[PDB]
């Protein structure tokens, strides 16, 4: 019943992402240099991880959203979020 | 009742910071290149997430510590730990 | 009883490295560019945190893998998985 999150940030002001997985229900808080904002994630489940990177300016987001054994992959490329190709088979 | 562990590095030496919470408190353990430490970190907590990123040669750390459902930022910026503007609406 | 994640990327193409903490055991799932599959990495917990980090083009990699309040750092540095020095008293 207790909340879990992950977090990434790239640059130097920086930028901070930070996941919170809560009854089910995984969003995202947003830090851009000047005060904390919720930011577009909305996606179902009880676990989360993130990783991202930068390719010149340009912030790519994979959050791996997981509900039970089943692992979502969900992709930020700068143009909104959509399932990624990452399966396992747990 | 089992811990749960987050985990940063920085450098090419490199600087690794493994948090690790473990029955309501979270503490930190160091690598500088020889040898493990233990860091000065300690907050309460049962679900620990962490990032970092340097700045030149300086890091930062921001460590995202979660109690029931209500989280709390720890910063570092290379003296002392404090607490950071984070908030969230679980 | 539900997986737990852990995920890395390096690089720009990425690389990506997903840990997955299921029914005790932990796995790994790969990506460099052009499909998942499945990487060396296999050992046990039922917790799971990653850090990486470059040397030029050199990736390394440590898992710590947890059971119960134990864990165990698994050491990638491009010629298979080692056991590490990481010690923490929980
Ligand atoms: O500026 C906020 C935002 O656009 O940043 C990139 C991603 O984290 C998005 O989910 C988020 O809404
Ligand atoms: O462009 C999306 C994509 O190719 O990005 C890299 C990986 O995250 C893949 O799983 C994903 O489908
Ligand atoms: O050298 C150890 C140390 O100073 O490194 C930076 C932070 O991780 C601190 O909590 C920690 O005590
Ligand atoms: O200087 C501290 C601070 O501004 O650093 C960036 C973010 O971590 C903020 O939440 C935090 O208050
Ligand atoms: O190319 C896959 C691989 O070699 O990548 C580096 C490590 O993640 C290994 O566990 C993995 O098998
Ligand atoms: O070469 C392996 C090693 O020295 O790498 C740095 C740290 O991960 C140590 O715990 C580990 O034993």
């Amino acid at each position: 019943s207790s909340v879990q999150t992950a977090a990434t940030s790239w640059g130097t002001v920086p930028s901070i992402r930070v996941y919170t997985a809560n009854n089910g229900k995984i969003t995202e808080r947003c830090w851009d240099g000047k005060g904390w904002y919720t930011g577009a994630f909305n996606e179902p489940g009880d676990n989360v991880s993130v990783t991202s990177w930068l390719v010149g300016s340009a912030i790519h987001i994979r959050v791996y959203a997981s509900t039970g054994t089943t692992t979502t992959e969900w992709c930020w490329d700068g143009k909104g979020w959509y399932k990624g190709a990452y399966t396992a088979t747990n």
